[PDB]
């Protein structure tokens, strides 16, 4: 059936032919829904269906459906599927199965961008040497001295799955986190698991606040091995306030590329799981999440100190206002220092039209609301109002077991 | 089905295990190919014999059940005895302890509720005795008199006859009990609550003199036995309100706002062993978001963030200064703090939802899972310094439940 989303706020009304497009389950049943839920529960024989239908999907979207090099396409895969198990994409099909998998991805509210995507191919990548020199190009090509730029890096495809290509770090840049002996920890507390599995394969580690992880790249199954980006590539943005001359003081920075780097690419029932993608930030990220979550830096305290604020009772707000507060520089940092930032007003903005554009063009928008709402100011900011419906489309990005749980030393 | 559901609270990793989910008994209009979670709401005939049977049976067994008495002489007493009205009459009739039972467990069961902690006290008013409209305003102004308590709240509901052909409903208008009229103008500006022109309309042409103000309580519309609704002014002692100030800003006062004190959703309709109360008055308090973010700055509502913005002195201009939400902020303090100075019961976005964490694991705890709605139970403003914001939850109707119902003025047949 036809389904309609509205916005509560506007009054308008869109309606959605494209979920009937879907085919893989979203969690959810009848009885029970799964929405909140952050991770919900090949042969030749099972490959050739999903292969036919991506790639008659993309002769349908560069209009020559059933033509002959539709066709010849068609049968050119059914033979190499047959002889091999497997198949290779051509260019012209990677490049748009990686912008359809930024555009179905239901939880990312930057979509509005999806067709000016970078695709560097790396699939004759064959060593971590090689995956080093391919992922330093693909930082300094996205950061692009502050004027970023959207792109991603393909490795080559699973075989067996015991030549598993991996970026076995979560996004290509982090700072590392220690475990202190008085029980308390320096640095990111979310990485620290992933810090001492970089000390133990010889990383020697600065100990600072905010220390660069090395990459652990795995080349073709390979046990994992060490690099360190060169500094001059990884762009970092010290904190200030424009108002409030002691946040400088409180030696904040952060740095300028978000590049998630665990997850696997597929496409047309090809599984790339090395596949880093990189964007630009949403101020909240860096300011609500990454600061001020309890299992994170965790920084409101302090602040909340420096703002000389009655602390005593959560309704007198305090937490909010300094919330607020140290959003504000984070928008206003990069903005001094020339790097892309996008406030949460100016995103989900965006992404409104951005749905709009995609239910007339294209019949519909999968989106995850539970992600989509920034994690401030919710409702004062449209997409709160605005009804999404989710499901899953494919080419896609999926999640993918740790490395450090499923390789073999 | 799996039998066994987990879920994972990201902040603390915390898992817990949901066997509650089990007894789903309808619909959450999600299916396995997509999610509806966030869709707001996913014929004049009532339900048959044969309908009505397994339903009854179903409540009754669960009755007893939580009394310790499963199985016992008067529980297989009870099912004989409801069996044979439903066999003769077609319906039946509730016991008060079971309609008690019955009530709080709807609240217990809504998934969209963050309140839930206070789910077992409950003031329970039966008021199926009532035949007029009339009558349904006394039974009203009771509720509210108790409800308020001079400020300090106490959660009741009023349970008016339950629903028998479809044709005699009785019905509250409203859809809450307390709510500001909006009038819309020929120039095309709203005063008072733009959100509530519509039903506002409704009264004055019913005869309701409107003072054409911008917090002007609304008179009460009432349905009694499927007649034609009837208009009732709440007498102005017992709605009380709050006027809105601020500690720090003395300018804060000038803005003129208020608000009433009690929360009664009044338009809902209450489930219970299969049969239908079309009119349950509910009423707890006030958490201060519901009036700090939505009542005064969703931009369909009293929108005052552009004023107060303006007398906080803040640049304007681009969207990343965060102007926006440097005034929701102070906003929310003044509310919490113009409640607490008068002495009438408001909780805090922080202190509600670390309640409802604590709540929802004991409910896991002991009844085996806590059907929660993330869309609605994560606050409108500073969603993931709650706790709520990093807990998994799963989404399912339990019986007895508050469902939404079509508004009586699209549906009600004038005499
Ligand atoms: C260009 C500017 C972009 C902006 C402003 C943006 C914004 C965001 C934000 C705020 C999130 C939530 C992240 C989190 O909470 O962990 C997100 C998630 C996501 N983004 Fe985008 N994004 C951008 C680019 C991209 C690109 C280039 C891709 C892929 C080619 C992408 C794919 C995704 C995916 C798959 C997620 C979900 C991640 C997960 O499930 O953990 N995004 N995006
Ligand atoms: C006692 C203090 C209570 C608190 C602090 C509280 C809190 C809340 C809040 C903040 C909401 C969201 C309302 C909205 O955004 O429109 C809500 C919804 C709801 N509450 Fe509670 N509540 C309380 C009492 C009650 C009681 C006494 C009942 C019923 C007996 C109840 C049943 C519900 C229901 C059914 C909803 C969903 C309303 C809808 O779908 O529009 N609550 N509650
Ligand atoms: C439970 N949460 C764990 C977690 C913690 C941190 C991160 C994370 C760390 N660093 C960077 C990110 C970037 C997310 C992202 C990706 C892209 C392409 C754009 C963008 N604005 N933001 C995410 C992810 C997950
Ligand atoms: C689409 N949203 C429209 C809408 C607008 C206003 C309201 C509303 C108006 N006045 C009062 C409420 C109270 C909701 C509530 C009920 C209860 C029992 C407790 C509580 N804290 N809050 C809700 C509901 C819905
Ligand atoms: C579209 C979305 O479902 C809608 O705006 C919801 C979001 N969550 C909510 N949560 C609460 N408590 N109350 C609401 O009215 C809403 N509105
Ligand atoms: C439990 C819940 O699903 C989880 O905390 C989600 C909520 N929404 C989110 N939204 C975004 N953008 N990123 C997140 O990590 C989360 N976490
Ligand atoms: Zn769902």
């Amino acid at each position: 059936r036809f389904l309609k989303v509205k916005n509560w706020e506007t009054e308008v009304v869109l309606t959605d032919t494209l979920h009937l497009k879907s085919t893989l389950e979203t969690g959810c049943t009848e009885y029970i829904c799964m929405g909140s839920i952050m991770h919900p529960s090949a042969t030749k024989d099972q490959l050739f269906p999903l292969a036919k239908e991506f790639i008659d999907q993309y002769y349908s979207s560069i209009k020559r459906f059933g033509s002959k090099a539709h066709m010849e396409r068609l049968e050119e895969v059914n033979k190499e599927i047959d002889t091999t198990s497997t198949y290779q994409l051509k260019d012209t099909e990677l490049i748009y199965g990686a912008k359809h998998a930024w555009r179905n991805a239901s939880r990312c509210v930057g979509r509005i961008q999806w067709s000016k995507l970078q695709v560097f191919d790396a699939r004759d990548c064959t060593t971590a040497h090689g995956m080093f020199n391919y992922i330093c190009n693909h930082v300094k090509y996205a950061t692009n001295k502050g004027n970023l730029r959207s792109a991603i890096t393909i490795f080559p495809q699973r075989t067996d799955g015991k030549h598993d290509f991996r970026v076995w770090n979560s996004q290509l840049i982090r700072y590392a986190g220690y475990k202190q002996p008085d029980g308390s920890t320096l640095g990111d507390p979310a990485n620290v698991q992933f810090t001492e599995i970089c000390i133990q394969q010889g990383w020697k580690p600065p100990r600072g606040r905010f220390d660069v992880l090395p990459l652990l790249l795995q080349a073709n199954g390979n046990d994992p091995e060490l690099f360190q980006i060169p500094p001059e590539l990884v762009l970092e943005v010290p904190i200030r306030h424009p108002k409030f001359e002691w946040f400088k003081d409180l030696g904040l920075k952060w740095y300028g590329l978000p590049a998630v780097s665990n997850m696997l690419l597929e496409i047309g029932g090809l599984e790339f799981s090395a596949c880093p993608f990189s964007g630009w930030y949403m101020g909240t990220e860096i300011g609500v999440r990454d600061y001020c979550d309890n299992s994170r830096y965790n920084i409101l305290e302090e602040v909340a100190k420096k703002m000389n604020l009655d602390m005593r009772k959560t309704s007198s707000l305090w937490k909010d206002q300094a919330l607020v507060e140290i959003n504000i520089a984070v928008l206003y940092s990069f903005q001094s220092d020339k790097v892309t930032i996008v406030d949460h007003h100016s995103a989900t903005e965006s992404f409104i039209k951005h749905m709009e554009n995609e239910y007339r063009c294209r019949g519909g928008c999968p989106a995850d609301w539970v992600w989509i709402v920034p994690p401030m100011s919710g409702s004062i900011t449209p997409v709160f109002h605005q009804e999404m419906l989710n499901y899953r489309l494919t080419p896609s990005f999926e999640y993918q077991p740790d490395p450090w749980n499923t390789h073999v030393w």
